[PDB]
């Protein structure tokens, strides 16, 4: 599939630069503007209508919901408006969500990784029976989550990293290819028809990729530099090599829609020119 490339961008309760960091994303040439789902954070779609009203070609997604904020009828109304009132722009991924403080200062139940997986399931089926018309996302590695995708999905977002629900560790590209291959073989044959995505959390410039991958064991000791080289979740190199990483991903992984962070919008934008 073509390559799309998307930003990470947290508009920031107290900070106003929303409007121009949104230029600036599709002025780098980005194919998409990505934002969380937090407290703390600004309230996803009204600044995914922010966004649009400054930007003419990006797409918008969440990046994705957590479940556990969102009534299923109720996200299906404000789609449909999102949908409508951007002209199609709009498409939403969904999570369990995790971050139970946060749960808890929301006054909802943290329940069980069992609990907090069923919601997920429960709102995209409910989001389906109502046929939203945004393309729907969904995001993590488990095994029930990646079986939503491969249900529900036009687009599954391989994480890249574990934690403990209730700290990260990056995840090896021969993990990576387990979870690929389990997701494509839920999928069956539907597997064609879903866009796969990842989402990479460090962009490092670099004329010495073996030295910058030595050095970065110091921040994964359970890791060699050899598969530091290979994470699905770092670039590293100039940008040719960033390129040429990302088209063996491709083939890989089967990666097309690959996301950065916010920090890293400038240092990426180079590989974006030469793949295309
Ligand atoms: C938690 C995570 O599961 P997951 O299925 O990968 O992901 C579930 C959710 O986090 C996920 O669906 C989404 O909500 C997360 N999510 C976001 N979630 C949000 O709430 N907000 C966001 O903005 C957000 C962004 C986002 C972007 C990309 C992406 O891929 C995911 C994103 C995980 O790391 N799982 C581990 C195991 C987790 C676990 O339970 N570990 C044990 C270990 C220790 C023990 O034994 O007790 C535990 O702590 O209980 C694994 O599959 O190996």
């Amino acid at each position: 599939r073509p390559f799309r490339f998307g930003v990470n961008l947290v508009p920031t309760p107290g900070v106003s630069s929303w409007r121009e960091t949104c230029r600036t994303a599709e002025q780098s040439g980005y194919d998409v503007i990505a934002v969380p789902d937090h407290l703390g954070v600004h309230s996803p779609f009204i600044a995914m209508m922010a966004a649009a009203a400054v930007t003419e070609r990006v797409q918008l997604t969440t990046f994705v919901l957590n479940s556990a904020f969102w009534n299923p009828v109720l996200l299906a109304r404000d789609l449909l408006t999102a949908h409508e009132l951007t002209g199609g722009r709009v498409e939403a991924g969904l999570g369990t969500g995790y971050v139970r403080a946060e749960f808890e200062t929301a006054g909802l139940d943290w329940g069980t990784a069992g609990t907090r997986v069923t919601r997920l399931a429960d709102t995209l089926a409910a989001l389906r029976t109502l046929a939203v018309p945004t393309p729907l996302m969904v995001g993590g590695n488990g095994d029930r989550v990646l079986g939503l995708a491969a249900e529900h999905a036009d687009t599954v977002s391989f994480s890249g990293a574990t934690l403990t629900p209730g700290t990260l560790r990056m995840i090896t590209a021969e993990a990576m290819d387990e979870r690929v291959a389990f997701f494509a073989e839920r999928a069956g044959e539907r597997d064609s028809q879903v866009e796969r995505n990842t989402l990479v959390q460090s962009v490092i410039a670099t004329d010495d990729r073996a030295a910058t991958a030595k050095a970065m064991r110091s921040r994964m000791p359970y890791l060699t530099a050899e598969q530091i080289l290979q994470l699905p979740t770092l670039l590293i190199g100039t940008p040719a090599q960033m390129a040429e990483t990302l088209l063996e991903r491709r083939e890989r992984f089967g990666f097309s829609y690959v996301c950065v962070q916010e920090r890293y919008l400038a240092a990426f934008a180079p590989v974006i020119g030469l793949l295309g």
